[PDB]
């Protein structure tokens, strides 16, 4: 599915890894960082918006 759930697994393991990157707290290696951003786009992650993500 195009959710953070699937993305987290494809990226590394759990949503924790994704949170670390986005929140920019536990600075992971560029490998994990890139994997997260890549997975997010690859799975076409839909933040409660199948259309897209812009405006308000």
């Amino acid at each position: 599915m195009a959710t953070i759930k699937d993305v987290a697994k494809r990226a590394n393991v759990s949503t924790t890894t994704v949170s670390h990157v986005i929140n920019k707290t536990r600075f992971v290696a560029e490998e994990t960082r890139n994997a997260v951003w890549a997975a997010i786009k690859e799975l076409h992650y839909s933040p409660s918006a199948v259309a897209r993500s812009l405006k308000v």
